[PDB]
């Protein structure tokens, strides 16, 4: 039952471009008394409560995506998906393009998020949740 | 630097990226050439779903199927500055390859043969090839 994994939360300084990929490989846990959550922040890396151009949040069949701008969360983009089967390992991909982030799970497109803050203002990638995180790669 | 030509077995997906970093040379007696094959890896004459070729301000893209090339997609670009390092990206999506040079969109190539049939990446030309990465 031993397996190598990365720290959780996982932090990585980044500079996004118009053709940029994040690939996360992880598996949802079975936490005591709650459904496991997954959360990925493309954040500005300022202080606490600093801007978050793009947060991706998943729990129990539901994806919520939003933007934190000057202490204010915006209008949620919310959807249902069956892509995350606990406790099957999954591959979660974010593709940063000029117009939007594109999200894939296990090579299938799940959803897209139009940029609300400039992608150039993202400085910090933050991956956390009730997960065993095995790898995070960027290109 | 890396061998030139460069070969790497690959398996593409609907969200797949190739990033090439190279210095374009200044050969006396010709204009420098750059060629990237997304090929089937099935012998010397096998199908090539996507060839990207660049020389002297012109990009040509095409597909080799059953021993003959298709109808070209040709266009002009100034993105390759002679003698300068460049970064060339290929993004493989469900519908097309998207090409970027130094973080700028250059051109797109709709799939003509299945991306799943590409098995071999081939990078060559009048270049110093410093890195090839995929994800």
């Amino acid at each position: 039952p031993g397996m190598d994994s990365l720290p959780n939360p996982y932090l990585q300084s980044v500079s996004l471009t118009v053709c940029y990929m994040v690939k996360i490989k992880a598996n949802l846990l079975s936490p005591f008394g709650k459904n496991p959550e997954l959360q990925v922040d493309f954040g500005t890396g300022t202080g606490q409560g600093g801007d978050i151009p793009f947060r991706f949040w998943y729990c129990d069949g539901i994806v919520v995506m939003n933007t934190l701008k000057d202490g204010s969360w915006g209008k949620e983009q919310k959807l249902h998906t069956e892509a995350f089967v606990p406790g099957q390992p999954f591959e979660l991909q974010f593709l940063v393009l000029e117009n939007e982030y594109q999200v894939f799970v296990n090579n299938k497109p799940i959803c897209q998020f139009a940029h609300r803050l400039p992608l150039q203002s993202v400085k910090m990638l933050d991956v956390r949740g009730d997960i065993v995180l095995t790898s995070v790669d960027t290109l």
